[PDB]
């Protein structure tokens, strides 16, 4: 009767610290007439309930999205510790279980290269800032942006996409005022990926990133 | 029970005139012992007769796949004219009729930027050269690659993604050796998009255009 | 009889999710008549087990000086949770309980600025550069040096240093080879701070990150 989607968790809140990871086993199409869904827990095999029991919720075509949500800790997970989601429903014939970790795989470093907007760009009231991050592996990444240590939220990240040597990229526009950009503003691309030192980089940008020593020869007629 | 998969034309071909959109309806899963299939096309409800059928061949689960193509009109398409292949065949109780058409969906023009590499990236054998499009409504863009006419093969391209105007945008990564780079090879990529001015357009980019050095000469009065 | 002293993790691997954070546990003076250990551990009153014990070891003073490794997972010791150390020691009237936890108080985000060397520096043949590191509380922050995504070694800290307004400061001098500082190699500070946003920030610094020069020329026919 019903069936089982399981989810790993998002890049964001296993690679970095004051997010917690949780993996998320979530049974659907569960019907009215068994709504129990049991909650048991595998890491590594060792049992663990300490999962939190998230209760069902209906859904408009008289099934449930009933979730398992299950604590984990960041360094382990990052040993691709295997969850074993064990869950029993009476309409279920017999205890369905399913299997996830890190994704494996040889990683590699998430070149970032910043680029500025073009010229032409200049001429609209609002600009565009470019974060190139590629050659890594796997698609478990994520970028953010921030000036003076503070997060913008008017920028948008492309998927990755899968690259000739077998590594990935994305790009991420962040659109931003074009009078905050001319003011000499700072801004920084922030890429969360494993294979980066600390699982973290950065590089950054100004409008003064493509100049000479100030040669700044002005004619006036 | 086959079905059918309508495939609606490559946004390049219906744009450019030197290329023909090919409107096709595929039929799948068709078992051996009926394999006789015919195609019924009703372009606003008017019978035409100059679809083509292609050779059919074998799928590897022991069923048939028989195609007809139908090289159509550029004009007819870009007007919505309702497309209809109508599947008639022995082992189905009733005909297939599924209808393509292109949306109504106010076309916004996009705005092509392109972006040299960063100049962190000048260091490694290869260097990747960017082309934004951002604004463009709806969805259908091709973005190809070239030199000197010749079109580039190895580059990538992100699928378009939404913005927070509702419009859509993406970028296409292009794999050029540093060594071809610095000897100031004219890349041109190429934006083809039917909210555009004739349907088409580029920006080429050098070492010259966006060089990390710039002579400031403030030409003002 | 015998004593004991709790030290709590170092900031470094508590700021950062690539290294582990420990509790330590130390007992000294522990006579050679009673070696007898017991290691218990309250997370906020909650008792856990996974402790790792080391084994006993000979100093100068006819005792031994046994610790107790308590490996803790980062959110929870940033949480502020309180730890608690039990040993009990048969000599001691009672066994003794010891606290520990993160140094609370209203967090303020450092501010970092890097400082490029002296022109005194060029003269010799190991420039040193500077990541000024202030107003920032509490005292747990861990600084490291990157160049091109690489970590550099021939590098030292300064201890926090109480500020005029409460607030801590430190610096940290990593010295390189002028022919490399010279040469424009990148160079950037690391700060692993838990008022930072995704607890970390970096600053570019280079030759081009000083020499300002303008070059002012006008034209006025
Ligand atoms: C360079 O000249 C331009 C044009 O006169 C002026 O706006 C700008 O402030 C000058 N910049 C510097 C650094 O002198
Ligand atoms: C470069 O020239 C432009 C155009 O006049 C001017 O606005 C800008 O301030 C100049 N840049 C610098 C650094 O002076
Ligand atoms: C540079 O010179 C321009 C005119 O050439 C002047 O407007 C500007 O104020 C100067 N900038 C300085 C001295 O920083």
């Amino acid at each position: 009767g019903p069936s089982v989607f399981l989810f790993p968790p998002k890049p964001k809140d296993t690679l970095m610290i004051s997010r917690t990871p949780e993996v998320t086993c979530v049974v659907v199409d569960v019907s009215h007439e068994d709504p129990e869904v049991k909650f048991n827990w595998y890491v590594d095999g060792v049992e663990v309930h300490n999962a939190k029991t998230k209760p069902r919720e209906e859904q408009y075509n008289s099934t449930y999205r009933v979730v398992s949500v299950l604590t984990v800790c960041h360094q382990d997970w990052l040993n691709g510790k295997e969850y074993k989601c064990k869950v029993s429903n009476k309409a279920l014939p017999a205890p369905i279980e399913k299997t996830i970790s890190k994704a494996k795989g040889q990683p590699r470093e998430p070149q970032v290269y910043t680029l500025p907007p073009s010229r032409d760009e200049l001429t609209k009231n609002q600009v565009s800032l470019t974060c190139l991050v590629k050659g890594f592996y796997p698609s478990d990444i994520a970028v953010e942006w921030e000036s003076n240590g503070q997060p913008e939220n008017n920028y948008k990240t492309t998927p990755p996409v899968l690259d000739s040597d077998g590594s990935f990229f994305l790009y991420s526009k962040l659109t931003v005022d074009k009078s905050r950009w001319q003011q000499g503003n700072v801004f920084s691309c922030s890429v969360m990926h494993e294979a980066l030192h600390n699982h973290y980089t950065q590089k950054s940008l100004d409008k003064s990133t493509g100049k000479p020593t100030l040669y700044n020869v002005s004619l006036i007629m």
